[PDB]
């Protein structure tokens, strides 16, 4: 087991590989606390189940198999090549690999390419997944109302011969290939298509297929005989077999697999509380746990919508106000709380910059002689009562922090809970319950589905991202015709270095709104078991490289 045995050491497995091996063969065994959303690639919107789609459905676009930086650009992996770019950006072509096959030996065709992107138009029959393609592909003159309602293909979407597929977009888009690299749009052969029960028996066109699930219990995973490693620069392939235990309750998870019943924790979450002191002050312990990055962002944000935080004073008194080691320590500080922030790119994107506008004094606990300017500016000099949206849990322990650092100017704060499995969808991520409740400021946590500054920002804060019916991200409902325009410029700007110097001034003008309050990028600790081979925190993921994965002899 790992605690008798010293592994590789401390932070090995971040932004390099851990125990290289081309061994193929054995039963990697992985457990998670929660089942999959879906089995259906276009309905999946969990993370750890986009990394474990890795092994069952190849992409036109893969995140390559990298521990560096070269892991964030998405690689060729049934295209030939990168997505071909023409008319300013509007224009993508693909050119597929030949031959290839379903796990049902049945050739795979650009038209289940089109097929599968056509899928995600189908919101009534299948929900759940990445909707980015419905905008960029839909004629809103003539709407595109899904494959299982016309058998006339999306007219955006040709495809000129069996290996090629051409995408002419709505608009000028930078970021396709990582479109392209999501499992949404991994092929699915129309003959197969069982719609809404396509989960049940879908195709594999990766190395793996679906062997068996049981809800809440299991998934295993066998071989697809018909992949061919000859044809895949991504995925070496190595066990013979994947098990996936479901359902533990995360302490016991945690003692399991330090214990080596299991090899890896496929959800990802992290070690929990009880397993953090235990691994962080065993030096054993310690050679086997890996700390990255997680690329998530936990932030606080502002409703100008909610009176008095219409008014950006109000916004920046908030901001000096906050005592942000207070606020770390809600997260997990003194020692494992993330990485405090001033801004709101993670380190991982080109634009990432100092940016600091309301700086909260020497000690980092705030500076209440200029959140007290800020409020007689805002015609509150002695401050104002508000409500602070939260969920139980880690969250609410932020928001009490929040309540703690405002009441130092008189900004006095109640806090309201929200449902934790709705909060999202119904909660914070609903314009009417945040009016309902007078939600003025938020807790919430953000990671992008994609890793650019589009996937990350523009969620965030794009005035055309704000989502009516629930699932909102642009939390402040920002809507900076000039935030708007530098967006769209990003998209068609081809220069990288231009790209990032434009995304820097979207990123300080967010700032100069006030309207979100960064704390800390996250961060997780992973423990992986030394037998384990090629194990590497993927930084699209911030997760392990499950696919990547073999066992020691």
């Amino acid at each position: 087991p790992a605690p008798t045995t010293a592994g590789a050491g401390w932070d090995a497995g971040v932004g390099a590989l851990v125990n290289p091996s081309r061994r193929r063969g054995g039963t990697l065994r992985l457990v998670s606390s929660a089942d999959v959303d879906s089995l259906d690639p276009a309905r999946t919107y969990y993370v750890w189940v986009w990394l474990l789609q890795r092994l069952l459905n190849r992409t036109l676009m893969a995140y390559p198999t990298d521990p560096g930086p070269a892991g964030l650009v998405p690689a060729p992996d049934l295209a030939e090549g990168p997505g071909e770019v023409s008319d300013g950006g509007r224009t993508w072509t693909y050119r597929l690999r030949r031959g290839l096959r379903y796990d049902d030996g049945t050739p795979i065709t650009s038209d289940d390419v089109r097929h599968a992107v056509q899928r995600v138009f189908a919101q009534d029959v299948l929900p759940g997944g990445p909707t980015y393609l419905i905008p960029l592909l839909d004629d809103p003159e003539r709407p595109y109302p899904g494959p299982y309602r016309t058998d006339e293909p999306l007219r955006s979407v040709l495809t000129p011969d069996e290996h090629t597929i051409v995408f002419r977009l709505t608009r000028p888009f930078s970021d396709f290939d990582h479109l392209m690299a999501q499992p949404c749009a991994a092929p699915v052969p129309r003959r197969s298509d069982t719609g809404a029960d396509y989960g049940r028996d879908p195709r594999s066109s990766g190395p793996y297929r679906v062997a068996r699930h049981e809800p809440d219990t299991l998934l295993h995973l066998e071989r697809n005989p018909h992949w061919d490693r000859a044809t895949d620069p991504i995925r070496p392939a190595l066990p013979d077999r994947v098990e996936l235990t479901i359902g533990l309750d995360v302490d016991v998870l945690d003692a399991r697999l330090i214990a080596g019943e299991f090899d890896i924790n496929l959800e990802g979450r992290g070690l929990q509380h009880a397993a953090q002191r235990r691994a962080t002050a065993d030096e054993v312990l310690r050679s086997h746990t890996d700390n990255p990055r997680t690329s998530f962002l936990h932030f606080v944000a502002m409703q100008p919508h909610i009176p008095p935080f219409d008014n950006v004073h109000v916004r920046r008194a908030v901001q000096y106000a906050a005592d942000k080691i207070l606020l770390q320590d809600a997260r997990g500080g003194p020692v494992n709380g993330g990485d405090l922030t001033t801004a709101l790119f993670p380190p991982t994107l080109p634009a990432h910059q100092d940016l600091d506008l309301y700086p909260t004094g020497p000690d980092l606990r705030g500076d209440l002689d200029a959140a007290r300017a800020e409020l007689a500016a805002a015609g509150l000099p002695d401050g104002f009562r508000a409500v602070i949206g939260t969920q139980r849990g880690k969250f609410r322990l932020v928001a009490d922090a929040v309540v703690e650092s405002l009441a130092r100017v008189g900004i006095e704060l109640t806090v309201k809970e929200l449902d934790v499995a709705t909060y999202f969808s119904l909660g914070a991520g609903h314009p009417e319950t945040v009016r309902e409740h007078g939600l003025g400021l938020l807790v919430t946590d953000w990671g992008a589905d994609f890793p650019t500054e589009y996937g990350f920002l523009a969620p965030l804060v794009d005035g055309r991202q704000i989502k009516r019916n629930g699932g909102n991200w642009n939390l402040p409902e920002l809507d900076d015709p000039e935030v708007n325009a530098l967006i769209d410029e990003t998209l068609h700007t081809t220069d990288p270095a231009a790209r990032a110097e434009l995304w820097r001034a979207v990123e300080r003008r967010v700032m100069e709104h006030a309207v979100l309050l960064p704390l800390v990028h996250d961060k997780t600790l992973h423990f992986r078991n030394p037998w384990v081979t090629n194990v590497y925190v993927h930084p699209a993921f911030g997760l392990y490289d499950i696919q990547a994965m073999g066992l020691a002899e």
